[PDB]
């Protein structure tokens, strides 16, 4: 009675090894509880000579991806290799050959997920990427998230321990939160990728990485943090997607967050996605990022799901909402300002277009900061043409 | 086209929402899936009443047996509420080999368990949608939650606007959050129900509503709030489930929560469930509204239509308020140090005239009886959470 599920793994790093371990220790149970026998028939690796643990030696390792793609006995391909090229083409071929695909590929972006999803539907097979999307998870109009643990950890350290960015980054390296080249984290690239992904899942719209307006945390100073603090705000690296009039506006940047906002409290390496919609209340999901074990665990869950369902636009519409029934805020830092804080405030009151509120604060010697709530657009150019040196502008949220 | 014959039990806001949703997706469910959903009957208590779904085209009945005896039905969607006679209705449906989807807010763990087994036994699906942030969607050794919007709203009002409980409750009544008899909210009953449900889903253990040690917010004062504030804590009505040594200890009560804890920031009518097991996680949001509940029902409905884990490799803190204390705060502190059993730390604070409060970290159980037997007058004790 037992049905054999022949699978292949593309890649054998920490995640692939974890998938293998998890399959081994549950094989007996998956047999007994579900009468499917999962056989890992091939594992693609870069180097077949590498010294590997004993448990790996019993599987058939290959360096030739065509050996896997042309094996008609395979039911499912599990890709944990990473990369866009040639990896995505591999998955395309697999789907065209009527193989289910499960991927935890961390480099996939919306363009890739869309084309693979359609190709899968087209060929009557499953594409699963839960392990790829990795931790938090109808009509969402906006999301804001803390999407990179290392960056958030650094800002928390600076804020709590009153250190410079440089000191906080070094400390994060020593403690294992940041890597030796931390660029992907501190320049906001990782967060930008997650904004692309979150935008695809939230809005069913594809944007490119390069459409995400991006600024990292390496220019945030202790002075920014303490002045924000005095004004009632924390500083977070926020990844944001706003879907207005059929268009996604996506960004990642240092952002002042009102201290009472749920996101303001998300500290250290924790992440969170805050979701806003019509008409419902706001929601938020909070937790750390996935490790190898959790990613591997998600892969095997997806694998079992597809095994269960062996032998799509949701577009579940409202309204419905018919029956039964967006300004911007800015933190502006100006340098080389002669005259008093009162005079800077008065000048700002005269030059700004209409807005909801204005508060100014001392920043440094001849430097002031202003938080302006309720403008239609950045006042940066306007302030610049009135002769102020604008050091920088950060958006302000939770107002 | 595969015809799916369904019946609805009840037609309030949620039932009406289910119908509207389905209507506007029927064409899509037909085209994109194999299936034509026919709402063949809707049970209502009173066929005369005016509704959200306008005057409409469905067959309304007041006789539940007309639905339960209709063998052409594939799925029963229950959005009526109630334990009796509602649960028996669902039992009959399952025994007659009908799939059941329920958004019944009054069900408790005992009821979900017996229905789940009855469903498995009869080869049919039971899908349950309760909306505290959708429970089944939203291992675990402990959870802590803010599970009642009205109670939380009242504590937030007191804290932020420095009003008495009575003033804050009156303000919640005028704004529609609290009802005229607000007992279910302020006595923590609603929160306790959600603790039963959350315990069932988190731990796969059935507890009864009466096993939840429950205290409401009506005795919380502005003095408690401000003393807690100076100590580094907010006060929340916390529903809590701790699963230790095969046993669930469940409670709902006023609790001091460290200001840095994610739960400390959850204000007004917002709710949240904080889960510990592996990093902590939290889901935050208000109680799912009718449209979301109805939306979840139709998802479950489509799921049933379409479709029909070995990964190898606690002390307590208390806020105690004592009255009629003669002598200084230093002397009270010294006396407490002498009488308490071993603990991790102790801090004392002025509370009122001849009243002091203490936060004690690392006791096995409430020191209330002990302090009483040493001749002190204990006003009350609240647990303290989020301690590092």
């Amino acid at each position: 009675h037992m049905k054999k599920l022949n699978i292949a793994l593309l890649g054998l790093g920490t995640v692939g090894s974890g998938v293998v371990k998890i399959i081994e220790e549950n094989r007996q149970q998956i047999q007994d509880t579900l009468n499917k026998d999962i056989v890992i028939k091939h594992i693609l690796v870069r180097d077949k000579s590498k010294k590997r643990p004993l448990n790996i030696s019993q599987y058939h390792l290959t360096e030739d991806v065509n050996e896997i793609l042309n094996d008609d006995s395979l039911d499912i391909i599990v890709e944990v290799m990473g990369g866009i090229e040639p990896t995505v083409d591999w998955l395309r071929t697999a789907l065209k050959n009527k193989k289910h695909v499960i991927t935890a590929n961390k480099d996939l972006l919306a363009v890739h997920l869309k084309l693979l999803e359609d190709l899968a539907e087209e060929n009557g097979v499953a594409l699963k990427f839960e392990a790829s999307v990795a931790g938090g998870p109808n009509n969402i109009s906006k999301f804001m998230g803390i999407l990179n643990g290392t960056s958030n950890f650094i800002l928390s350290k600076m804020t709590k321990e009153q250190t410079t960015f440089e000191e906080a980054l070094d400390e994060a390296k020593r403690l294992g939160f940041a890597e030796a080249d931390p660029t992907d984290d501190v320049e906001g690239v990782d967060a930008a990728r997650k904004v692309v992904i979150t935008s695809y899942l939230s809005f069913n719209q594809v944007i490119k990485l390069n459409d995400v307006k991006r600024r990292g945390i390496s220019g945030v100073t202790l002075t920014d943090i303490n002045v924000a603090d005095q004004l009632g705000y924390k500083i977070k690296l926020i990844g944001k997607g706003i879907y207005e009039n059929g268009k996604v506006n996506a960004s990642v940047e240092p952002t002042l967050i009102d201290k009472k906002h749920q996101l303001a409290a998300v500290e250290d390496e924790y992440n969170a996605i805050y979701v806003i919609g019509d008409a419902v209340g706001d929601t938020m999901f909070y937790g750390k990022g996935a490790g190898s074990l959790a990613t591997g665990s998600a892969v095997v869950s997806d694998l079992l799901n597809v095994a269960l369902f062996f032998e799509l636009p949701p577009h579940f519409e409202l309204k419905t909402d018919k029956t039964r029934e967006e300004k911007s805020n800015f933190f502006v830092v100006v340098n080389h300002v002669k005259g008093s804080i009162e005079n800077f405030e008065n000048e700002l009151k005269a030059i700004l277009p209409f807005h909801r509120s204005l508060r100014v604060a001392n920043y440094d010697n001849q430097s002031y900061a202003a938080v302006i709530v309720g403008l239609e657009s950045s006042p940066e150019e306007l302030i610049t043409k009135h002769g102020y040196e604008v050091d920088k502008v950060y958006p302000v949220e939770g107002v």
